[PDB]
């Protein structure tokens, strides 16, 4: 079957022909249209079709579909698993499969880039000191004095899920939020229940607006520990804004590494539960939802107050005029002190050019408009006007529940 | 079966059970999602009218009343005899109200019970199409203070009698193709400004310049009819601030009033059913104007603020943006004519989603097209969860006109 996308700023029609080779379900039916919806052990039964799968994949991608080498690896993968209920991935497979799980990230607009991912094997790992270090290591190694580089840790494979690898940080960097007696929010409130958890287990907190949360980590299913990011690997930067002065006294600043460590990576029905990776920031991730979601530090009213705007009545658009600003100031901050970021219009650019390229040289590109269309100013980037499938590839990045309510506490 | 929708920015969690009722298809499957997607007898009719009347009898808390089943048969009778069937009045009217009610790209249904239904069904000529269509045009501007209202033409026969508007909305700017390239007016009225000369119209080649209504009754050749101007409200365009802004001569019309769309009820086709409410003020400032494919102002209002153009990182084109959407509501408030900002409108939309959850078991409402296209996680349908699916009755798409019409 053939699929149809257009684009109605451009009239560019492309054809999917990627999603016949679709497994997983959307939560869509003929019926009902989940779309929107944020969220929609494992047996030998079903282990081997997923296994072969993915070596079908990964040998059509090397052109040796078919070959002796391609046989025997299935061969190989097959008494494995019947032997020992598992098996292990190959380190090309590994590379080959993280890079994938990117690829077929439909809600992920930073694609482009998909090929240059950084794949550090941590399968070695057996401690939780031993899961600090390789954290460490990758956050240097992404960071690189500003000059960031996407790259992907990867600890060892669930077995019985009594024995998993768990990063409990949603993100590697994150603030510490507090909830105070009188209900207000000090620092992120994105984190507050993470917070506690930390500040239970052992941590001191020093109870400011932009406290560095110490890494959790858990091992081989024991419970798990608390550590501290070195802070000379921990790359911030002071936002201020290049025409308003007092931008700066507003006291903010954000960390220069998106490291997202608490999803499930997916590689020929082998479940990688501690895999965190990083690329760079979208402007718009800090100034338009880390800034100014209500949920979150909500600094539009303060900012709109010190531009003084007309904030009696929406109509005026103030919350708009300083989202704007807040969203400048960001980029213009990050530029100045040399730190890797893109601004939307630049990001959706590409991602539009990364689509085309690969439904002509993949058949497809699935691709979650609802995530891909940019925070602010939707319209007005190119992406906005693109017509989109979206369905599951594997290998693929999954959610997972968070580990605190799933753990067995051991003691 | 019973599903569960979220709002991450409240916590506030709705049950729907009312996609249960949903009988049309999403264009989905559980293998391909399609959200994003602009437009995916005799025997075929009485279910649908059944189902129809079971819910307007339902409605009016007479569900297996004597009245119902009276209702029923004379229908079922009609059908068996006439092919078809004739809505009384109070039905027409439930069924509009609930079309518009179950219109899921539709941010402004908080006021979907508030809809003057004007019964065309009489008309025979293009000529009456156009003295209802006038009558519509008033009574919805009403000076400024604007009424939601829809005019019902008579309904599809056999498809050889349809009657069709061919203009998208009542009321558009022309568009037309530039000897040195480019395009004076509206882009995306081009071909129908176009269509509009090659069956007999005189452009005043401006740039604003109101459309004819091309209106076709009964399957006949389509008529020309120019809409008296002073029924035509128009707002002049000028920023609050920015002295300069009135310069660049911008207005726009105050009634957008879409008239391309079929409405469906109890299994009748209504393919002829203009209707109107009042603009959100981003259709205009954020689409209408800075759409590449339309008026595209976005790089003449970023110069007169001497804006960096350099480089996209300066986010020029967001800061113009938004003065530009400044302007367009001042321009309306202070001129007295009815417009709401997204902000008011996605604010109503969340009030009006939690009402039908409330008292009608959800509201179907696609993510898609109910987020605006400027500012949107700082608006609260960003945040929102939303079910998409079909009830009935509803408008629908159909395909142009001049694509179709036995000439
Ligand atoms: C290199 C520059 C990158 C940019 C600019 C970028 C941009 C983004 C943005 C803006 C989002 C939406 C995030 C949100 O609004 O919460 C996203 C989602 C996502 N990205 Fe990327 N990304 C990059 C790299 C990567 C890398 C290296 C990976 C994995 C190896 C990745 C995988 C994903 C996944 C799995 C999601 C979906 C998160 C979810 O399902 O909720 N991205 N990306
Ligand atoms: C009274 C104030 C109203 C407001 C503020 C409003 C707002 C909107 C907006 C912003 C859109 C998005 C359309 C676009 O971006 O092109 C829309 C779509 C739509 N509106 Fe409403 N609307 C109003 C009244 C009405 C009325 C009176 C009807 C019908 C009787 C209606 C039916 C629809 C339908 C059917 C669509 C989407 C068409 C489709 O399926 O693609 N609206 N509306
Ligand atoms: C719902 C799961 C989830 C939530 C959130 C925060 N929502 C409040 C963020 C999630 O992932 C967000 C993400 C993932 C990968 C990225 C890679 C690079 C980058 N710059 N940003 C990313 C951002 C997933
Ligand atoms: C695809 C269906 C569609 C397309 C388009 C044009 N987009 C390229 C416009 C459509 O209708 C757009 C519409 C409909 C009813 C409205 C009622 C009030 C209002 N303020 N705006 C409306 C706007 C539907
Ligand atoms: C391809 C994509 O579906 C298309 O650009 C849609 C996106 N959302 C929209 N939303 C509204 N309200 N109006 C539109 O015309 C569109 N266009
Ligand atoms: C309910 C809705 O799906 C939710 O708010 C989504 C909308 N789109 C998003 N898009 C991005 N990039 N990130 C998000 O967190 C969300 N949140
Ligand atoms: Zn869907």
């Amino acid at each position: 079957r053939f699929l149809k996308v257009k684009n109605w700023e451009t009239d560019v029609v492309l054809t999917d022909t990627l999603h016949l080779k679709s497994t997983l379900e959307t939560g869509c039916t003929e019926h009902i249209c989940m779309g929107s919806i944020m969220l929609p052990v494992r047996t030998k039964d079903q282990l081997f079709p997923l296994a072969k799968e993915f070596l079908d994949q990964y040998y059509s991608s090397i052109k040796r579909f078919g070959s002796k080498a391609h046989m025997d690896r299935l061969e190989e993968v097959n008494k494995e698993i019947e032997s020992t209920s598992t098996y292990q991935l190959k380190d090309t497979e590994l590379i080959y499969g993280a890079k994938h799980a990117w690829r077929n990230a439909s809600r992920c607009v930073g694609r482009i880039q998909w090929s240059k991912l950084q794949v550090f094997d941590a399968r070695d790992c057996t401690t939780a000191h031993g899961m600090f270090n390789y954290i460490c290591n990758h956050v240097k190694y992404a960071t690189n004095k500003g000059n960031l580089r996407s790259a992907i840790t990867i600890f060892p494979q669930r077995t019985d899920g009594k024995h998993d690898f768990r990063v409990w940080n949603s993100q590697l960097i994150r603030y510490a939020g507090y909830k105070q007696p009188d209900g207000s929010t000090l620092g992120d409130p994105a984190n507050v229940q993470f917070t506690e958890i930390c500040i239970q287990q052992g941590w001191k907190a020093p109870r400011g607006r932009f406290d560095v949360l110490p890494l959790l980590l858990q091992a081989n299913g024991n419970d798990p520990e608390l550590f501290q990011i070195p802070p000379e690997l921990v790359l911030e930067v002071p936002i201020r804004h290049p025409k308003f002065d007092w931008f700066k006294d507003l006291g903010l600043k954000w960390y220069g590494l998106p490291a997202v460590s608490n999803m499930l990576l997916e590689i020929g029905g082998l479940e990688f539960s501690a895999c965190p990776f990083s690329g760079w920031y979208m402007g718009t991730e800090i100034g338009v939802r880390d800034y100014c979601d209500n949920s979150r530090y909500n600094i539009l009213e303060e900012v709109a107050k010190k531009m003084d705007l007309d904030m009696r009545k929406t109509s005026s658009l103030w919350k708009d005029q300083a989202l704007v600003e807040i969203n400048i100031a960001v980029l213009y901050s990050f530029q100045s002190d040399k730190v890797t970021i893109v601004d939307h219009h630049s990001a959706t650019e590409s991602f539009i050019k990364h689509m085309e390229n690969e439904y002509r040289c993949r058949g497809g590109c699935p691709a979650d408009w609802v995530w891909i269309v940019p925070p602010m100013s939707g319209s007005i980037t190119p992406v906005f006007h693109q017509e989109m499938l979206n369905y599951r590839l594997t290998p693929s990045f999954e959610y997972q529940p968070d580990p605190w309510n799933t753990h067995v506490w051991k003691g």
